[PDB]
């Protein structure tokens, strides 16, 4: 062979947040916030100090998380939901096993309507009750009837199967062309390789060998992923689930399309800037094309969903989506699907995330009294995922052909 | 220390009165002594007396019996009848004479009735259901009440007639009781391990089975071990529970009148065929029809079991779902009178019973209800039906 | 009809006394008021008082506690001690100061004791076993007694002190009770659906949990919901049962003396370390050692549970098997006196508890026993220990 | 091909006992017995009228079966067991869920000590409490290590496996040479064929194709099998389980031995004459060589075991064996093993049965107070089984070679 490739199943597990200095760095940050707080009057809050960004909301939530998570199942940041509808009121969402009348809650349990954080920036606190295939020509094509491979296509390891998310290329090294899907779909620890096939692996049925997972990430610290401390727990991780599969050397890349079937041509990834106005993400209509539920549409309901489970480990998921018109946004098997902003002004729809859709990252949510609870879906921030995997999205077939010729 | 006395032990009483020789011989003597233009049955007592006397031939090739009105082509008649439930109703051509049920039975004293054959076997969302399950500012009939593992519906606001005369509520036995626990604490709408809620109190007393002669005042059959399913539980409100948050209204129904005793000697149509309703935590407000009374057991034990009230929901819809256990069964208003409660739903629904009425539809669910007048007597409870009477009951505890 | 009155309903009482504010405040007031050459504990009361006062720090990193004598290198000492049960006993090098248990605790009044750490967790064939299981011409302590699904051992011949003063027997609660059944009939040795046997009678009354202050006469701990596992059931003999076939002897032991009350103020070695025996339907005659008293709960409820007696069988053999539930725990004769019963086996054994004593052997089974004196008081029963006293009891029913 | 073979899975099920005349024939027999009974005194029974045969005992049992089976789990005929030992006292054995003292039984339940039947013949009634691998060089050889096939060898269909019982030849038709095993081991209804292999079928491991089941019987009426009515039920059947497998046309019969390994050369089948003295069967020591437990020894404890289960169907099993010295006589997998009388006077051991060892034909029995219950085994009467299948046993290798040359 020409160059040396890694020939070992090799695993690195996080230890940085377990260094006394790394925990002290987080403790010092919140100690600083606490030392300077000087909370405002028993009273009125100025409008210019109202939170106006994801980062504004996430810092208020982190600062007040002990009281917030004492009698709740989780929190996220977004807009207050009132009578089932999104308002334009910036808010921390507090998820509860069941919303009950104030009269059945002592004052310690009853959430406040307003929280003021460090620097005087304040926001609303909203209470949301919360818990943790299709037949069409499109679904047929995604699962094997189509002459091309692309976003939405079924991708299968020996064990599980999911949805190809995007056509991508490595920024460094061999600069190989491949695809992005989620890590759980693509990986099984009982095997030394992770081969992927479309539509099925040889033990289960017909299919072409697409290539094998080269690298994948599951957990990333919040301070590395978001650039801030998103909570006070020294062990805080984002489920940054993602796997990169370089196309096999004898796989015909001319069968790959960069089009998202059912959507059309998409634009470049839209990064989530934590400092821009909330309404460029929260409340935006999204769509996804998956091998299980085909094309669906939904609403981004919240960002940076937090969950505290068995040990003193805090877990974040980036994007919370609910399907429109009381239809589920996804099903099991849609994991890896691209989460795409629908066009507002005629611009190409742009991807913002990839469906996580896994172990505990699908559940139910209650919005109205006249109808049953609704499924919610979780997504990983795509701009951040591409950064950690060091990949670029390829959005045109002309750019795909250039990228193939430029592999080394 | 404390001022008054109350339960400090989980203490169980089990029935033994019917196992006495003299008790069984009294029952055998009654029937042994007893053994067509006959002044034909006009009351529940008349039908139950005929069925008890003929229970042996009736139970031989059947799944159980009840009393009511003959059902013909799926419609209730006004013909007084013993209903005989069978696993499958088949043409008379396929039955030997011993198996084919009669059309008429004559009982002691010449009182007679008809015999009818019925084929038989043993979540909703709304603003109302949301109020019952935690969104309302009050607790009352229909509210979700929860033990650590099981959930049901509060039936009535009640007061004990004796002892500490405590105010509390009535619900069903095993919505309220978990045998892994030494106490029986109940919450609205959820226990703390599952979600938020107010601690209501704990079960103080409950009853499950009662002998037929004590419950009905008559021998309901020839089996010396005959019992009635009487699964009711009484929960006194906790010392720190604010009873000013309690309503005596039945939301979705309104103010109710006093309990309507089921008198076995009154005309059959004052109970059979009557329209009823219920407000429950799972299905909200539903409407149904009383189809039968005093249904027997078919569970192979060797022991007769009775259930008081059989209800089928109107327009082929289910009258109750699981979680409606404990809801009040209420006679709907007919001539302007306040609706009056006659029973309480016995939970069921782990293995539902269904009955076949017409050939063009599948079988329909049926609901069991416990006779409320008799249940209140056995637990020595008075129902409280106005908020002013409730304030009085609180002061008198 | 009948002449005397008896139970006609399955009726359940559940404890609520400890849920009163005044009851819990009395307990909190007692301990709040309370808060090394100290006249060091000499009785069960002394140890239980120290353990209750320090229960919070003791229960923080432990699976439960009991009182007795320190165990050192697997052998019982005569050193009065609180035993602290842990999931695994580890070297002090691996414990922070908050976790490492003390060696000495001083309680109210300066009374002190030792603190000991024990690692812990929650068929035989013979001529005797054949006699107990149906081959003997008599029924007595040790005989197999069976419900429709569960089987156990008859504990004692007893008489009710009040009401009908009926003669019957004492056994454990859930050998005797099946919650699917309205009655609780028991047979020797098998119910009719399984094999031949004589109908003994049915359960009349039973108790499972009792508050600690009512059972022990003291607060056994700081938890306002503290209960004792008191699972005993009383079965009056059936009207047609021939009590002349009943013996008061304990086969394999002999004539027993009266129940030996466990007095909390007497010296510890009159109970702790005492040799005991038991005659049970599954393991026949076994011998064991009383290792501890008043063991606490560790079951995460939020509720303290107590068990009275902890027994480990001698020579590394099990003291009981499943089916021995209900056997009498009897102090063996030491100076010629008749053996005297002190407890009754609480069944267990679905998920046995074991404790580690030495490093060269696996963990050993331990047996739970219920304090017999207190159980008899709570069910208002007198034990009958001679056949002449039994004839008297029969005549006086 | 030369001659025509059956090319269909074809099933015949008994209907004869359902004819009104066949039920009347049985009813008339017991009606005759009842009409003439004239029972003896409240008292003494003559010795010359004491039952002295299997047939004597079986007729007393049939005549009195209503009272016998009212409070019992089954009956058999044999010798009274007293304090765990066989006596020489002819008796009906009555099997009970548990033996209890008389004092716990009303007089209706308590069995009598004596029963007198038609003709004045009488017998004892005995009460018995009752309910429903190994590593050695021999077991290795039986399961595949041996160079030969013979009695005791493992024989496997695709699903189950058992023990080859005897080398046999058909009395009629093609007169093919093959082997006898039990029907349940050899047969599965989901397949059209029943191929048998030693030691394993191809889906499970290595093995040679032995041939396929040609014919098998499961249930035979008592009056056909025993030559008498063994009970009053118009639906009475013997579990006459047996399957005949002719050796495949390309199977090398020179690999077959007629020796019973661990026993030696055996004699001809010993028929069970229902009129001969009881002690030529009851109480006799037996042995069996099976693929699961190898060579074991046991005692014939009883004959014509009766069982009444769900419908009004009475079932008989011929031979009841208990292992010696509290060792189990067989295990699952020994089904089909030959049940052989050990030598008394130096004569070759002779086979009397074949282990049924199946659905409900193994259970436990209590004999002593100082020890736990013991396993019992069931066998099918071999002389009768060979008659119904029309087969002869081959007991010498010289006779085997003659039989092969004489196949047509
Ligand atoms: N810890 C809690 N658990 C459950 N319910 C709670 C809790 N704290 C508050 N609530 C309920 O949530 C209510 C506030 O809900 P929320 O903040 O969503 O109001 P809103 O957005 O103005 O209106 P809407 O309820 O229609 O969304 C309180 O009035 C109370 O009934
Ligand atoms: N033991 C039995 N098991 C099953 N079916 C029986 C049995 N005995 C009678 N039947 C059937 O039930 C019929 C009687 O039905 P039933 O008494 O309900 O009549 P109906 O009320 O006049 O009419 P409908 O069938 O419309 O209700 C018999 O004619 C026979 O076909
Ligand atoms: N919370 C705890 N969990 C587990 N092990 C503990 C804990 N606290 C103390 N220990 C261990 O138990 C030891 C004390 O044991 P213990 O009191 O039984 O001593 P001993 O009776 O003198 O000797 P022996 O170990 O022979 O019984 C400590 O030295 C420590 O190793
Ligand atoms: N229906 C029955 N169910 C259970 N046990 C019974 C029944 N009828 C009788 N017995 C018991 O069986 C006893 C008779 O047993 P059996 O006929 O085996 O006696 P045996 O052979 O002389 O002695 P051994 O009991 O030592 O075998 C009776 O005394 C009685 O205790
Ligand atoms: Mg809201
Ligand atoms: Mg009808
Ligand atoms: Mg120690
Ligand atoms: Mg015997």
């Amino acid at each position: 062979c020409t160059h040396t490739e890694n020939s070992a199943a090799y695993f690195l597990w996080p230890t940085s947040n377990l260094q006394h200095c790394a925990a002290e760095g987080r403790a010092n940050y919140f100690g600083n916030l606490q030392k300077g707080l000087l909370p405002r009057h028993p009273g009125r809050l100025p409008k210019g100090q109202q939170a106006n960004s994801l980062l504004d909301l996430m810092t208020i939530r982190a600062f007040h998380s002990k009281i917030l998570r004492r009698f709740s199942l989780g929190t996220a940041v977004g807009f207050r939901i009132r009578k089932g509808d999104l308002t334009d009121i910036p808010a921390i969402l507090v998820f509860v096993a069941r919303k009950v009348h104030k009269k059945w809650l002592n004052p310690a349990q009853c959430l406040p309507a307003i929280l003021e954080g460090p620097g005087g920036v304040w926001c609303d606190v909203d209470v949301v009750e919360f818990s943790y295939q299709m037949f069409s020509e499109l679904v047929d094509k995604l699962c094997g009837s189509d002459e091309c491979i692309g976003s939405g296509s079924q991708v299968a390891s020996h064990e599980t199967f999911g949805t190809l998310g995007a056509i991508v290329k490595r920024r460094t090294g061999n600069k190989q062309v491949g695809f992005l899907t989620n890590h759980h779909v693509a990986v099984d620890l009982d095997y030394p390789n992770q081969k992927m096939f479309h539509p099925l692996p040889p033990n289960l049925g017909p299919g072409v060998y697409l290539g094998a997972v080269e690298r994948a990430t599951s957990f990333i610290t919040d301070d590395v992923w978001y650039g801030i401390y998103a909570g006070t727990n020294p062990e805080t991780f984002v489920r940054a689930d993602g796997a990169f599969i370089p196309f096999a050397d004898d796989f015909d890349i001319s069968t790959v399309t960069t089009v998202v079937r059912g959507v059309g041509d998409i634009g470049d990834v839209k990064v989530i800037d934590l400092q821009c106005p909330l309404n460029s993400l929260i409340g935006r209509q999204v769509c996804k094309v998956g091998r299980s539920s085909g094309h669906t549409t939904g609403t981004v309901m919240a960002y940076a969903l937090e969950y505290n489970d068995e040990k003193g480990i805090c877990f974040f998921t980036d994007i919370l989506v609910v399907g429109e018109n009381r239809q589920t946004f996804d099903l099991e098997g849609d994991s890896g699907s691209l989460i795409i902003l629908t066009s507002q002004d005629g611009e190409k729809p742009r991807p913002i995330g990839i469906i996580w859709g896994g172990t505990a990252n699908r559940g139910r949510l209650k919005l109205t009294s006249d109808h049953g609870p609704e499924n919610w879906t979780s997504g990983v921030d795509l701009g951040r995922l591409l950064d950690r995997l060091e990949l670029d999205i390829i959005i045109t077939n002309e750019s795909l052909q250039d990228a193939v010729q430029q592999q080394r």
